[PDB]
């Protein structure tokens, strides 16, 4: 099984003025010569990781990674003034002229592939290629499988702490209960919501019990964390219809892409990942059995190097 490259440090980085009250973190990292791509990470509000530079081959690719507004390295910090899909779609357009980048490869996982769905039918003409895994693309049934009713049932222990400090009124609409709570004039309040609701994830996104779960339930980390992933959800990731990214797949399916799904993942159901692939025959399909949600499930991780690999010559 393939696994990561060896760690190596960016070689640039800064932060990048929006004009909207919104400095976001950004790095290069690979060959400033090699074949050029952005790395789009998950949450929302979920942040780069060093390690996400070890995804692409060192010697051959121009990796451009950024913590999207609001969180990792970005500022202000947890902030929700102007944080939509849009936004971010009008920054990875940013950063392209930044880098001086014509064409890119969208690297994308989780929210990230629903992100760069949302950007790749949107500048189609700026994508060469497209590596997706853990299909999320915001349908009401998405967010009730995952927030209200579904996965629920397989984590009934841990599914109980998050319903703990909900009314029985509340327990109606896990979201909107939890949007009151984050946006409460009492940072307390926030917390005690952000740290259960963040957690909750952090533990449902592996096969098997991770060690790595409890940094889910860091202060700040989650504090951004949940804010900005319940504000997307409060608004059902500002699209248009529930559909949306399904029906726009047309504009996409020329664009070569790789679809990596674990079967047992228990964020995103591997029916998402299903449509996508009924709706874009182009693309390459691989179910990864006995795999859960997150990128470095062996499995998981061994798909997704040899997708870049092969897209890198
Ligand atoms: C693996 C990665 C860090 C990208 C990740 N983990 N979870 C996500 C998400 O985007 C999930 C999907 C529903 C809500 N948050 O993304």
């Amino acid at each position: 099984l393939r696994g990561l490259y060896p760690p190596l440090a960016a070689y640039d980085s800064g932060w990048l003025d929006t004009g909207d009250g919104h400095r976001i973190y950004w790095e290069l990292s690979g060959n400033p010569n090699g074949k050029p791509a952005v790395f789009i990470h998950g949450g929302p509000g979920g942040g780069i990781s060093p390690h996400h530079r070890q995804l692409f081959d060192p010697e051959r690719y121009k990796v451009l990674l950024f913590d999207q507004r609001g969180c990792g390295r970005s500022r202000p910090h947890a902030s929700l003034d102007n944080n939509t899909t849009w936004h971010l779609v009008a920054d990875i357009e940013r950063l392209r002229e930044m880098a001086g980048v014509e064409q890119w490869l969208v690297f994308g996982g989780s929210w990230g592939s629903t992100l760069a769905l949302a950007y790749a039918q949107t500048h189609p003409e700026r994508v060469s290629e497209m590596v997706l895994r853990g299909i999320f693309t915001l349908r009401k049934q998405r967010l009730h499988w995952y927030y209200q009713d579904g996965a629920s049932r397989f984590f009934p222990e841990k599914w109980e702490r998050v319903l703990s400090i909900l009314s029985d009124d509340e327990r109606k609409d896990v979201i909107a209960a939890y949007r009151q709570r984050l946006t409460s004039a009492d940072p307390q309040v926030q917390l005690e919501a952000a740290k259960l609701w963040s957690v909750w994830e952090g533990e449902t996104v592996t096969l098997l019990p991770s060690r790595e779960s409890a940094s889910f339930g860091e202060d700040d980390f989650a504090l951004a964390f949940a804010r900005i992933e319940n504000h997307y959800f409060t608004h059902l990731g500002f699209l248009e219809s529930d559909d949306q990214l399904l029906r726009n797949v047309p504009l996409i399916r020329h664009i070569p892409a790789v679809i990596v799904h674990g079967r047992y993942d228990m964020a995103c159901q591997v029916q998402n990942a299903w449509d996508l692939a009924k709706a874009w025959p182009e693309a390459e399909l691989h179910i990864v059995e006995g795999a859960g949600h997150s990128y470095d499930e062996p499995g998981i991780l061994h798909q997704l190097m040899i997708a870049t690999d092969r897209f890198a010559g």
